[PDB]
């Protein structure tokens, strides 16, 4: 019945750093008409994502640590 | 008839910089038994997404030019 999903962002909410270790994928765009505000999407090791930080600039350090992470090649 | 995408990556190729500008979104996620190596996903304006750099590491500054151009809140 009642809206709870209309002109807010990306999500109801963003996490700083959600399940780091657990962070399987990545999804970073640009806010709009509401979210005023840049967002992202971080999915987590087991079947569970959801939207994190704006570009996680307070835990870009923890970030670009799991962008680089792929230092395995 | 033949196969094109196999134990490849998450993509046939990437772009360092794919339509910067355009960018209207981003999806980072790491390789698997095929990728060898992180892969991104991101999308531009207009209607036109890929696959980009590993984290753009060499383009990270760029990316971080791109992540932190939401300073407008």
């Amino acid at each position: 019945a009642v809206v709870a999903s209309e002109l807010r962002c990306q999500c109801l909410k963003t996490l700083p750093r959600v399940d780091f270790k657990n962070i399987q994928s990545l999804s970073v765009t640009p806010p709009g008409p509401h979210c005023a505000q840049t967002e992202v999407i971080a999915t987590l090791k087991g079947g569970q994502k959801v939207c994190l930080d704006p570009e996680a600039p307070l835990v870009q350090k923890i970030i670009q640590k799991i962008l680089n992470k792929g230092k395995a090649n």
